[PDB]
């Protein structure tokens, strides 16, 4: 088994992904801007660890990665999940919102990836999963900048897979479609072949597979969107 | 008639693309960080404008797009061109930053400005020049591939957004082409077995701006069948 860092695990899909690595046998570390009732999990559910952190900061991520390595002695993988949304046509789009969007959604992820990748190269095995989006594959009006940042990570996946392959590390993307998280709903159900929203547990399941049993699979971008995109 | 802005077009593919648009009957406005000759073209082949400019400074792109819009009446298309080996574990945090700024935010800035001008006119054509690295995967081209593939996610998206206003948006992904070792592993790996020319890439670009009227949202490789 081993240890997995899941970025942005304090709520929503990240949290469901944390709660699924833990049941599966892995130690999990995670981080967010603010603490939620990860407080419960802090007591220990496969020994889990959580920290305040700002993902745009390199030396903070360095400390965090280091701590996670002291606490559990090892790293086996990374799930890049942390992303902030950006609705709005590019013409209404405030120039400063583009900058935050590149920093939160692309730069942090690349910083973390550089950090964890370093630890993965020591061990000589590991897997990375970048959680992306169907917007990175299809294109939706008003998600312009968000689509750029997601498709960027999907570009990183193919290239980084060629790079870390020879050192026994796999890298893949998971592109979730519409799932429930806390009445055009109808347009969605009708365009989805499976005719309903997905469940976080179904996305997390996909991720789990690609970390824990995806031995000859790398460079892939799999959509878990009830067929929405196909 | 018909004005195109082309990014970084003072040398290489940019510059080839520029001449190809002048020769085709378009007004072409371009920029770069530094001059180089081909200030020859200051006189104007088909009416030309060029200017030194830091593509990451939003004021500077604004002045450029305002001024050019005044010099030509309005804007019909944009060619996003402007453009780094190294493995992630060696890359310095600083090169991560400037690459993201130069190759990506610059491009978004310019896209935002020009797109507003294009909405005014009700028609037009954007072309993001990507790279076969945004499609396939090459080691040591991680951050470059990310920024290239970013501008393909944008294409698909902006196609959906600007489409109902008559602007079409497309990526061209060039493979290996002559640009001013004994790799022929690339000739063996290319069905046509020969590097491409800048003229060939620029030609597809011209087709997408000048006439592909029901083609949008695409990403086309000009790579000799390499991918």
């Amino acid at each position: 088994k081993g240890t997995i860092i899941v970025s942005g695990g304090s709520q929503g899909l990240g949290l469901t992904t944390v709660r699924c690595f833990l049941e599966a046998g892995y130690n999990v570390a995670t981080f967010s801007r603010r603490e939620s009732p990860a407080v419960t999990e802090l007591s220990e559910r496969a020994d889990f660890h959580w920290q305040a952190l700002d993902c745009t900061d390199y030396s903070a991520l360095t400390a965090f990665v280091q701590q996670v390595e002291k606490r559990f002695g090892g790293l086996d993988g990374l799930v890049n999940n942390a992303a902030t949304g950006v609705e709005g046509i590019l013409s209404t789009m405030r120039v400063a919102d583009i900058d935050s969007a590149l920093d939160i959604n692309l730069k942090g992820q690349l910083y973390l990836t550089k950090l964890v990748t370093a630890k993965l190269l020591k061990r000589g095995a590991g897997s990375v999963v970048n959680v992306s989006s169907i917007n990175a594959l299809r294109g939706h009006s008003g998600l312009t900048v968000y689509s750029a940042t997601k498709a960027a990570m999907d570009g990183l996946t193919r290239s980084l897979a060629k790079e870390l392959g020879p050192r026994g590390i796999r890298v893949n993307s998971v592109s979730p479609g519409y799932f429930s998280s806390d009445q055009t709903l109808s347009r969605i159900e009708r365009r989805t072949p499976l005719g309903r929203l997905g469940t976080q547990q179904e996305v997390a399941d996909l991720i789990l597979y690609l970390v824990d049993r995806g031995t000859f699979v790398t460079g892939q971008n799999i959509a878990v969107d009830g067929g929405f995109t196909c």
